């Protein structure tokens, strides 16, 4: 039941994701160096990753099928707010349930609740951060349906400050029903249980995960002396 102009979409963010993010994580050698101990040591390496990831965010976004055709200003509200959310959500892939960390392929570039928690950020984000990871994980997507999951929550009507709605939900909508008519299609049961419904709830609990991510970004914010370990990206995309 999959349409070509379905099809053809599916095809689009596979290779917008494949294009944008690196399974050997060849470039974490270009960021400061993780410090395992000390409050903020690990700061400045995951700020690196962020900003990065940040980029690789923006990269896929302006790949999706009908984002280009929104207007400047509301690209920037999307992925400001997105941003965050996208990275949690992309982040899944390195993510491991075996020992409950991101492994990206080395000890150095391998994150355990220890290191995530070095970065002045508090367990009420990184508690329920690993809990979300634990339960995406377990939905074991389709990497289409992953990609897919990203676009759909990179292009949402209800963002603050959004212009366009009603054309950024159209995209939204063309997203959905791909990602749905896909679950129908692809995904054989029980793995498709209540799929789509599963998935949407996760961003749900991205809203509240960014929530919280927003408040604590303005906490440590606040000590310039941990403002100064960011980055000019992250400071203009999280607030400044
Ligand atoms: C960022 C990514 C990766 C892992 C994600 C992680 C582990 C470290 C902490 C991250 C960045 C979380 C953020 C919110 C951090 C929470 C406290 O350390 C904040 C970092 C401070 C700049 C979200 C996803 C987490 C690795 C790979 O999957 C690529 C992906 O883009």
């Amino acid at each position: 039941k999959l349409s070509e102009e379905q099809q053809h979409i599916i095809a689009i963010l596979l290779d917008a994701h494949h294009k944008t993010y690196d399974p050997t994580y060849a470039d974490f050698r270009d960021f400061r160096p993780p410090v395992r101990m000390s409050p903020l040591s690990m700061l400045p390496h995951l700020a690196d990753l962020v900003s990065y990831s940040i980029q690789k965010v923006i990269g896929f976004a302006k790949m999706i099928p009908g984002f280009r055709d929104l207007t400047s200003d509301d690209q920037i509200v999307l992925l400001k707010s997105s941003a965050i959310e996208v990275i949690m959500l992309r982040s899944n892939q390195s993510f491991t349930m075996d020992d409950m960390s991101w492994d990206c392929g080395s000890q150095d570039y391998k994150y355990d609740v220890t290191d995530v928690s070095k970065a002045g950020h508090t367990l009420e984000l990184i508690e329920p951060l690993i809990k979300f990871q634990v339960g995406l994980k377990k939905l074991n997507l389709h990497e289409e349906e992953h990609v897919l999951l990203m676009a759909i929550c990179i292009v949402s009507p209800d963002r603050p400050g959004v212009q366009d709605a009603k054309l950024v939900e159209a995209i939204q909508d063309r997203l959905s029903n791909t990602l749905q008519t896909y679950i129908r299609c692809r995904h054989p049961p029980p793995g498709s249980h209540q799929l789509y419904a599963k998935m949407i709830q996760k961003l749900a609990d991205l809203r509240s995960l960014n929530e919280e991510h927003s408040k604590q970004y303005r906490s440590l914010s606040f000590q310039p002396e941990n403002s100064m370990k960011l980055t000019p990206l992250v400071l203009e995309v999280f607030g400044n």
